[PDB]
């Protein structure tokens, strides 16, 4: 303890995004390690913010957030209770709910958002943080299987990106993937409709 030296952990950081606004996905860095550690501590972000999928970072650890109705939401796994850099400093977490493992704040002036889907469909896309676009068949409210299995370390660093419906609505939020020795079958997401009751409380 001795309170006069106590830290503080920084902010998370928008460190670049995934490109989803053309014919191919990409992903793009904004910010490197350096400029990173700086605007954590500050929580003061001048860079311009643009499209719906975010890299971010904290000291530990990059994943992603994803804006939906005008709320960046990422995972409480990677983000816990932290502020997000913006250009006035820190902004404090619109909402936290550990029991959803989901957080939100109020989207970045610059972003842009995608839409709740309202397909009922279950046909998805999951979108990784280094930009692949992987088919999901939709198997519960928050749970959908990968048509083709991938090592764990191809989602590491996915939590808090979107899954899409193939109009490109948002249907839910990457939180956990589900494997046995290594592979990942299986992906558990938080679903756009548990977002939008949160929206409402
Ligand atoms: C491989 C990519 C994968 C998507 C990633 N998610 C995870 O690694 C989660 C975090 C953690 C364990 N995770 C797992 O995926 C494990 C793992 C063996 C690692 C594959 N699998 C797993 O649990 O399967 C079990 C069916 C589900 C039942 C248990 C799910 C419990 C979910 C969960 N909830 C909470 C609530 C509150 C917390 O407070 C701190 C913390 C939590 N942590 C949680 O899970 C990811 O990219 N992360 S990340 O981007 O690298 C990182 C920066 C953020
Ligand atoms: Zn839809």
């Amino acid at each position: 303890s001795h309170m006069a030296s106590m830290k503080k952990k920084g902010s998370v950081v928008i460190v670049g995004r995934i490109n989803l606004s053309g014919d191919t996905a990409y992903a793009q860095q904004t910010r490197g390690e350096e400029g990173c550690q700086e605007t954590s501590q500050t929580g003061r972000d001048k860079n311009q913010v643009e499209g719906e999928v975010q890299i971010v970072s904290t000291a530990t650890q990059t994943f992603l957030a994803t804006s939906i109705n005008g709320v960046l939401w990422t995972v409480y796994h990677g983000a816990g209770t932290r502020t997000i850099a913006s250009p006035k400093g820190p902004v404090t977490q619109m909402y936290t709910n550990v029991d959803k493992d989901l957080v939100g704040w109020q989207a970045p002036q610059g972003s842009r958002s995608l839409t709740p889907c309202t397909c009922g469909s279950s046909d998805l896309y999951l979108v990784t943080r280094h930009a692949d676009v992987i088919p999901v068949r939709r198997r519960g409210d928050s749970r959908g299987s990968l048509l083709s299995p991938r090592p764990i370390s191809y989602l590491k660093g996915s939590a808090g990106g979107p899954l899409l419906c193939p109009a490109g609505h948002a249907v839910g939020i990457f939180r956990t993937a589900v494997s046995t020795r290594g592979v990942a079958k299986a992906v558990d997401f938080i679903p756009v409709e548990s977002l939008e009751t949160t929206m409402r409380s």
